[PDB]
């Protein structure tokens, strides 16, 4: 607990850019693209007010558009006077992917007609399309093969406080070890994490900070409408914050909270506000109505685990269950606790043989061990219980591919 | 119940079945079969024939059956085991785990076939486990899969009885003969014997 992330002060003018969304749609062969930027403002509306959105590829200005506030007609009462949408054409855009993280810079200027700048915001733009079609997860029209890993924000000395050096160290090790995807288990990450993923190139699964694993049954809260408001904020505020990051290709409703009605509502909410990214969730059986992706955790390759109500079918078998058509990407697999990862090769032989088996995220990146000191003041890695903490789960907090200090296992 | 239509020897295999001029001859082999056996309850599936590739004539006749008799699924293996002329994925000799990515008409591992993008049909091998001579090795592998995968609903072993013919020696004693034993040439010798039982029905 505590104030574990940054604290800062931001000054904004009264008339300000209060929000902006960036979308990139393409033609059949991705040789043409349209960048759509919706800008929202707060403060007093004046006719002289303007918004200019310009697109930059390095130091070269690719495109620019300007318009006063006032959107199209929405309904019987009109439209948003306090909003404006700028559309920009881009010929042969350099597409974004984990393979080649091509990025553009979008600058949003709030200014007066005479050209006086009021304020400006901006973000990195990655031209890529994510869509599920005929059962496959496609990135720019190509079927992905997720070589991902689950990663908690953990430091052996600083606990759950993240710093750039560590984020970069993790990112370099991941890419150096052929990983192209990371899942934010199980909450929105420190903001810098998304910037690095956009620039270094990693497919990200952004996950809402919702986990009620300890309840009985697991969905006791998620199925309760009285907890819908609290849950919605955890999902809605995540989207409002990271929706402009191209590295985010999938939204997650959270983790291990069974399956409740609140999940279906929030699932539909996202699809409605952001059709650019698939939505997934493992609770309630990995294939409920709240997920566009069959995303089981620890489902084996050939062996079925017929647990009542929430069985973990062999992934090969799961795909062909009567009526099933969705792609299957394990949100978690190959539990790397201690001397582990035995049988890893079996998963990859299946991923490559089956088109709809599109990889998964290993559990997990780094041991959640902590640093303690003995009488002589020498450091030693501690785990559950080594703090008087009780009850606890001992060493189950260590299931990483690397040690807490990043030395590889 | 299968129509009497096989043009295996053609090159390509669908040369006659994709030819509108052979449609008349083909439709009779299909239409007259249905008019004769449509009342038997034991018949649960209509088959458009065997090894004749996949031609437009297969589609027309497939649609004909679906029209005159909507009580039975229609299947046909030609052209890839999963064309538009079959309600059932019915490959012949597709293996349980190993793919055989032949060009145009591959034989995928049956487990994989079921889940190819967009596929939703049940899969029943029209031919599998070739019982030629000392064979049936790996048979148990098929049944483990059939029982584990709901959409893998079995198959038809190939085949029941060796097609050997009786011949007699100078002492008038009988012996089992096969391809070429009657001066018949060219022939394919013993490939006519692929059964689980001998021609006299003695078990293998
Ligand atoms: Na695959
Ligand atoms: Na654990
Ligand atoms: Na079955
Ligand atoms: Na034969």
């Amino acid at each position: 607990s505590g104030i574990f992330r940054d604290v800062s002060l931001l000054h904004k003018p009264t008339t300000q850019i209060s929000d902006f969304h960036v979308a990139t749609r393409f033609n059949d062969d991705f040789s043409r693209a349209v960048l759509e930027a919706e800008v929202q403002m707060c403060g007093e509306l004046r006719d002289y007010l303007r918004v200019t959105v310009s697109l930059w590829q390095g130091e070269t200005q690719v495109a620019s558009g300007t318009a006063p506030f006032g959107g199209e007609i929405i309904d019987e009462r009109g439209g948003y006077a306090d909003r404006v949408t700028l559309r920009l054409n881009v010929e042969n855009p350099k597409l974004w992917s984990a393979e080649i993280p091509n990025l553009y810079r979008a600058v949003v200027e709030l200014h007066t007609a005479d050209g006086t700048l009021i304020e400006a915001e901006a973000c990195d733009v990655g031209f890529r399309e994510v869509r599920i079609e005929n059962g496959l997860l496609l990135l720019n029209g190509k079927p992905l093969l997720i070589r991902g890993v689950n990663r908690h924000e953990h430091h052996p000395l600083h606990g759950q406080v993240m710093d750039e050096q560590t984020m970069v160290q993790d990112i370099l090790l991941m890419k150096q070890n052929n990983f192209n995807a990371v899942r934010c288990s199980h909450y929105p990450n420190h903001p810098l994490w998304y910037t690095l993923c956009d620039r270094y190139g990693l497919y990200v699964v952004d996950e809402a900070n919702i986990e009620t694993h300890g309840m009985v049954p697991m969905n006791r809260l998620t199925d309760d409408p009285r907890w819908l408001p609290a849950m919605s904020e955890r999902v809605t505020r995540m989207v409002q914050r990271d929706r402009n990051h191209p590295s985010v290709i999938i939204w997650s409703l959270g983790n291990e909270s069974g399956h409740g009605a609140n999940h279906d509502a929030l699932y539909r909410w996202i699809k409605s506000v952001d059709p650019s990214r698939p939505v997934q969730y493992e609770g309630g059986g990995a294939d409920t109505t709240a997920t566009d992706i069959i995303c089981p955790m620890y489902a084996r390759v050939d062996e079925d685990q017929p647990f009542p109500a929430v069985p973990k079918w062999s992934i090969k078998k799961w795909l062909s269950l009567p009526g099933e058509t969705r792609p299957l990407i394990l949100c978690e697999y190959a539990h790397a606790m201690g001397n582990s990862l035995g049988g890893f090769a079996k998963y990859w032989q299946a991923f490559r043989q089956y088109p709809r088996l599109q990889g998964g995220f290993v559990w997990d990146w780094v041991d959640q061990s902590l640093i303690k000191y003995d009488e002589n003041g020498n450091p030693w890695s501690a785990y559950g219980g080594d703090f008087g903490d009780t009850p606890n789960d001992a060493q189950f907090c260590m299931n990483g591919l690397v040690f807490a200090d990043r030395t590889p296992h």
